[PDB]
């Protein structure tokens, strides 16, 4: 699926819709 990368305070994540 479609998987958008946050990079929040230092912690970056992928999220997945």
């Amino acid at each position: 699926k479609w998987c958008f990368r946050v990079c929040y305070r230092g912690i970056c994540y992928r999220k997945c819709r």
